[PDB]
């Protein structure tokens, strides 16, 4: 069974003509998939799944609140009576938009420095610049350390307030589908080389038990931004955790 799963999942990779990995973290046991399985332990730019941490900063020191409408100069809108209002909660869906740079720099270098030591991200070093160091370095992260980040959010077990964890994960649903809820965030480091492209959550299942993901793939820029939702659902099926 484990080498079929294994099998199946090594091809959907390598269809896509790329290196990825999946890591699935369940109960403090976590399983590697994938076409690259020596990217789970290799260190890249978290790109926008660092969101997470920068909201769950941001609402801790209050630096803002869950209800907070944010705006800016950019491409002429219509029909905005049907958008949702630019909560966080929005913006962490949105992909180019202000709102997290923003809160950023309200944090501030040497207090997100601090948190990001405290929690102890990655390699916990964002260098001199708190609006961008996320997606161009110099903080960088592993997938297994990801998967154990996320899995945390989803127990409460970090070290935040529980109504701000609580808060965060609920800004993450990405789908429900009989009973299943699939949380996570997409990241995707554009600008440098190789591009690394990310989708991190989890599955909370009927029954309630969580199963913890993190994909972590090379991207191109030819390839549409669903590639990784793409990836991440064919395996979970595979894998039956859907």
């Amino acid at each position: 069974i484990v080498q079929g799963h294994n099998q199946v999942i090594h091809q959907y990779f390598d269809e896509k003509n790329t290196s990825g990995v999946l890591v699935i973290q369940t109960d403090k046991k976590i399983n590697l998939y994938g076409n690259a399985l020596s990217r789970a332990n290799t260190e890249y730019v978290p790109a926008s799944t660092f969101k997470m941490l920068n909201a769950l900063i941001g609402l801790e020191n209050q630096k803002t609140d869950i209800n907070e409408i944010f705006k800016w100069k950019g491409e002429k809108r219509s029909f905005t009576a049907w958008e949702k209002d630019m909560t966080l909660g929005e913006a962490m869906k949105l992909s180019a938009v202000p709102v997290y740079q923003e809160l950023a720099r309200r944090i501030g270098l040497d207090l997100m420095q601090k948190e990001v030591k405290r929690i102890g991200f990655g390699n916990a070093e964002i260098g001199q610049q708190v609006d961008n160091f996320w997606l161009v370095g110099p903080l960088k992260v592993t997938p297994i350390q990801e998967v154990e980040f996320v899995s945390q959010l989803a127990h409460t077990q970090l070290p935040f307030s529980e109504k701000v964890q609580a808060n965060v994960k609920n800004m993450l649903l990405l789908e429900e589908s009989n009973g299943y809820k699939i949380f996570g965030k997409t990241g995707w480091a554009m600008d440098i080389k190789p591009q690394v492209g990310w989708l991190t959550g989890w599955v909370e299942q009927p029954d309630g038990k969580i199963v913890a993901f993190a994909l972590n793939m090379e991207m191109r820029s030819e390839m549409p931004a669903s590639i990784r939702n793409e990836l991440l659902m064919k395996s979970l099926k595979q894998l039956n955790i859907i």
